[PDB]
Formats: structure tokens, C-alpha cells, sequence
């Protein structure tokens, strides 16, 4: 019955969504002040401590305003139709076919720590016999599978949650921020999980040699990626801003065909992917509302669809620019996209303004660093948390420092209100600290030994030389 529009959204029903959590997984590792300008848990409601702040509906209603912004253009017809022939055909050269996936594997293959969403919104894991879903989830799980299997269309709904995660400060203390979590209900996860299960095995196979890199290991994989990368002579890492509210759909339904086509049992495939980018029903709490645009996403091979959408807009970008044919501009250039994360390089003389404004006038919203600018070296391109570096050794994603500390100032562990309390006792991760000094040697002695002493003196409440652990790091 209700009507109206919440956040410039149309509502179509009631909500049953749980109300959004007040509570942080964060914790410190020490009772200490922390340092000025330091990263903290984002904001946590009305009873936050630290800051007297709008209700959370609020924050997430800010959220949720760029979906009903205008859309950008669509790239020209023959563009957008080569671009994505020539992705799809670059896929169909390089993917191993796949088995079809049974029910068991899909339900295999979902995180069982997380919300089943949608109606039950209970944990995955409480009807779980490690083998199969039973009880209620059984009965959405099975039901599911069915219309799978039939061929038959059903409604997601996605239920909206903030993400719980560090931010920078200003976002606390400052306008409020916090990001905004699309969280699928269990049936979709299903028919999407058998749908597409195959197709993103298949992709993750591949993420040396095909440009959708999710899967990789930074550690083992990233030296050869950044090694081809390093082959083209030049380099660009346009980071963007909104990239999923700023999506279309149109653009998103070029990505899932592309998946459809490249998928086991296309037909039901096809029906799994027009619901899933049919206007998108999101449960606020009070409200069920109309999502036309933007990416919906705990899809959850979202990530796949996203970056395959980001292959194809950087791609018409650079064909309209350059008038090279898209397939071979992937002759003469290297690249990486994970979600929005983006790192181009290419041969070819690329006019970095004519490239921003095309993909502005696509909607999107690029920004680097301080037009985008295009460098001759590798050294410095950022991507995902780390900085690309290069030695007589090869090349290496480098975790930043500023996320080195952050990780020594913060702990995960059970959810809580405060999150400026230590956890009793242990200091329960021996696997982190290693990595971290790892991560730390890659920065030289002299830092390494600052982390190295942070690490022994809260290892206290083996610990290696320096350039042991810069071996196993980097070689091992
Ligand atoms: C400090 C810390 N780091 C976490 N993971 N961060 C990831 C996590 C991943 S993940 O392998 O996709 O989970 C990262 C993956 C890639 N990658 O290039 O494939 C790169 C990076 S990055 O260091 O460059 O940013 C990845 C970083 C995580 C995520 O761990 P989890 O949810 O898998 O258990 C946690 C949470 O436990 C955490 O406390
Ligand atoms: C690139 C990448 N990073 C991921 N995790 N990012 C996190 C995620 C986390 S998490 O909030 O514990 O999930 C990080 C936590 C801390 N921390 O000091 O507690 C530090 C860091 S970091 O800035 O040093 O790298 C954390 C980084 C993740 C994990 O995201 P997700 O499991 O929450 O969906 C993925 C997922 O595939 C990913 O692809």
C-alpha cells in the first residue's frame, strides 16, 4: 500500500529489515591514547560516545541520494557492441569450460558468518549442518533452487546495512559518513552462487593473463602481474569516486550478459541475471524502495560483474578517444580492474583529457591524484593498498605504512559498543603479526625495526632479524 519516495526513491512496501547496528567489531590493541589524526571505527549512532551525531537512518539516507541522480550517457552503439564482443571474445580464448554447479556447491560456497537477509535474518551458520541448510533457511534454500532449476524469475531484496570498518577521522568528527551495504537475501545468493559459480571460478583461474585480477595473491600473483604491466609504456591509476551509485544498469546488463553467455546453463543463468538487474527492491527498515540505477550489490559475484563493467567503460573510453579497435587496444595495452580499483598501461598515445572527459561524460566520476595523469613508470601506481615498487629483484605491492600502523592500533574481535576497550588477555594473532613484519621489511630496516619493536612489546602482552623475513617476503 505505501507510497512516496524515501531518500528521492520510490517506496513500494513496508520494511522488515532489522534496525542497523549500533555495535563495532573494532578494538584496540592497547589501552594508550591514540595518535592524532588516527583511524577509527566509523560512527555508531545516537550511542556513539565519542560524537553526537544524526541517527543512523539519516546517514544512510545521505547514502542512498546518488542513486536517484541523472544517469550519465551511454557510449556510442558501435562502440559499446565492439567492446564488449571483444571482451567476450577475449574470455571465451582464455576460460576452461565449467561443470554446472550443483545446489550443495552453491550453498557450499556461501559465507556462513553473515545474514541470510530476507525474511529470516538470521546468521547463515544457525542452520547449517555443515553440509546442507535445514530448518527455516532449508525451506528458502530449496525453494530457491526450484524456480533455479525452472527457470522461473523471483524478486531479490536486499536489506541496506553501514558498514562497520575504519575511517579516516574526519568522517567520524567531521560530516558524518558511512558506507552504504547491499545485503542479499539467501534465495538470490542461491540462484546466483549455481548461475554464476562457474563463470567466476573460471575468471579467478585466469586473473594473471585476463585483466579482472579478483583472486589473486598479491604475494605470490602481483610480481607477475606488475611485471606485464611494467611492459607498456605508460601508466595510469584513476581512482574513482561513487563508482557504484554512478553504474547503469544498461552498462551492468552488457557486463551480465557477457556472464550469461560464458556460464554453464545460459538459460537459467539468463533468468538469474534479469533479476538481479531489474529494478532492485531495498529494504531500509521502514520502507521497501525502488532502485532503478547504481550497482546493487552482495550479489555476491557483484565483484565479477562490476570489474567486467569497469572493462567495458575504461575500454569504450579509450576507443572513442584513440579510434583504436578495442581488441587491438588490448594488444597494445595491459590492465588491471578489481571493483572500481583501475591500472592502465598502455602503448598507445592516449590524450589523458579527451580520456577524463569521456569518462565523465559516462557518468563516472575519476579523480587522481591531488584531468587524470599519465606517467612513464610504473614506480608509485597505486593499486588496491599498495604502491607498486620495482627493484634489481622484480616488481611488488607494497602496503602503505598509514595501513601498517592502523593494523598495530586495531584488532577484530566480538561486536561491541565502545570501541576505545582492549580485549583481556590475548592478543590472539600470532599470523597477523608476522605478515605485518613482512609488510614491514618491505619498508627497509629502520622502519622495520620501529614495527619489529611494536610487535615484540605487544607479542609480550619469535620475532626475526630484518633481513630473514625481507627473504621469505619477497622470495620464501
Ligand atoms: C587487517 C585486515 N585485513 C583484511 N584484509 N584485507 C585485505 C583482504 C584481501 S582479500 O584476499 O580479498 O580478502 C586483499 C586482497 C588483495 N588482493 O590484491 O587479492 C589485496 C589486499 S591489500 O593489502 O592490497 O589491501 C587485500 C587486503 C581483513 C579481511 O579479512 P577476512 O574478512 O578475509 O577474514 C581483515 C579482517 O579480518 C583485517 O583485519
Ligand atoms: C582489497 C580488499 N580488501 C579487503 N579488506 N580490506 C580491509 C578490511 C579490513 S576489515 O574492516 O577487518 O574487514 C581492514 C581492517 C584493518 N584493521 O587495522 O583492523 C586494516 C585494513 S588495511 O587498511 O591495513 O588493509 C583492512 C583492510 C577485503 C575484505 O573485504 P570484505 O571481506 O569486508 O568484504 C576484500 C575483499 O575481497 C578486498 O578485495
Amino acid at each position: 500500500r505505501p507510497s512516496g519516495t524515501y531518500a528521492g526513491l520510490p517506496i513500494a512496501d513496508y520494511g522488515d529489515a532489522p534496525p542497523l547496528s549500533t555495535k563495532t567489531m573494532f578494538w584496540r590493541t592497547s589501552p594508550e591514547k591514540l595518535p592524532p589524526g588516527a583511524w577509527e571505527p566509523a560512527y555508531l549512532g545516537s550511542k556513539d560516545e565519542r560524537v553526537d551525531g544524526p541517527s543512523l537512518q539519516q546517514v544512510m539516507r545521505d547514502q542512498l541520494k546518488p542513486y536517484s541522480e541523472p544517469r550519465g550517457l551511454l557510449p556510442p552503439q558501435e562502440i559499446l557492441d565492439a567492446v564488449c564482443d571483444a571482451i567476450e571474445n577475449r574470455l571465451e580464448n582464455t576460460l576452461e569450460p565449467q561443470k554446472p554447479w550443483t545446489f550443495k556447491k552453491a550453498c557450499e560456497s556461501l559465507d556462513k558468518n553473515t545474514s541470510s537477509g530476507y525474511p529470516y535474518h538470521k546468521q547463515k551458520s544457525k542452520d547449517w549442518t555443515g553440509s546442507a541448510f535445514i530448518g527455516d533457511l532449508g525451506d528458502q534454500a530449496t525453494h530457491a533452487n526450484n524456480m533455479y532449476e525452472m527457470g522461473k524469475s523471483m524478486r531479490p531484496i536486499y536489506t541496506a546495512a553501514l558498514k562497520d570498518e575504519l575511517v579516516k577521522p574526519d568522517k567520524i568528527y567531521g560530516k558524518i559518513k558511512k558506507r552504504l551495504l547491499w545485503g542479499s537475501d539467501l534465495g538470490t545468493m542461491i540462484r546466483a552462487a549455481r548461475a554464476f559459480g562457474p563463470f567466476c571460478d573460471a575468471l579467478k583461474e585466469t586473473c594473471i593473463f585476463n585483466p579482472i585480477r579478483v583472486g589473486m595473491s598479491m604475494n605470490e600473483d602481483g610480481p607477475f602481474i606488475f611485471a606485464r604491466h611494467a611492459n607498456f609504456r605508460y601508466h595510469m591509476d584513476a581512482d574513482y569516486t561513487r563508482w557504484d551509485s554512478t553504474q547503469q544498469r544498461a552498462i551492468l546488463k552488457r557486463a551480465g550478459d557477457i556472464m550469461v553467455r560464458l556460464s554453464p546453463e545460459p538459460d537459467l543463468a539468463r533468468v538469474v541475471m534479469d533479476d538481479l538487474l531489474a529494478p532492485s527492491l531495498l529494504d531500509v527498515g521502514d520502507y521497501k524502495i525502488v532502485v532503478e540505477e547504481g550497482l546493487p550489490s552482495g550479489c555476491p559475484c557483484t565483484t565479477q560483474l562490476n570489474s567486467l563493467a569497469h572493462w567495458i567503460l575504461t575500454l569504450c573510453a579509450m576507443v572513442e578517444v584513440t579510434r583504436v579497435d578495442p581488441d587491438i587496444v588490448m594488444q597494445e595495452s595491459e590492465f588491471s580492474f578489481y571493483g572500481d580499483d583501475e591500472v592502465v598501461s598502455t602503448n598507445l598515445e592516449l590524450d589523458m583529457v579527451k580520456y577524463t572527459m569521456a569518462l565523465r561524460r559516462y557518468g563516472l566520476l575519476p579523480t587522481r591524484a591531488d584531468p587524470l595523469e599519465r606517467r612513464q613508470t610504473l614506480q608509485g601506481i597505486s593499486f588496491l593498498r599498495r604502491a607498486i615498487v620495482g627493484d634489481q629483484f622484480g616488481w611488488y605491492g607494497r602496503l602503505d605504512r598509514a595501513s601498517i600502523d592502523r593494523q598495530l592500533l586495531w584488532t577484530k574481535g566480538p561486536n561491541h559498543q565502545n570501541p576505545f576497550e582492549t580485549l583481556p588477555g590475548h592478543a590472539q594473532r600470532p599470523s597477523q603479526l608476522m605478515a605485518l613484519l613482512g609488510e614491514a621489511a618491505m619498508h627497509g630496516e629502520k622502519y622495520y625495526r620501529t614495527v619489529a619493536s611494536r610487535v615484540s612489546k605487544e607479542a609480550a602482552q619469535v620475532v626475526p632479524r630484518h633481513r630473514s623475513v625481507l627473504r621469505w617476503v619477497r622470495f620464501g
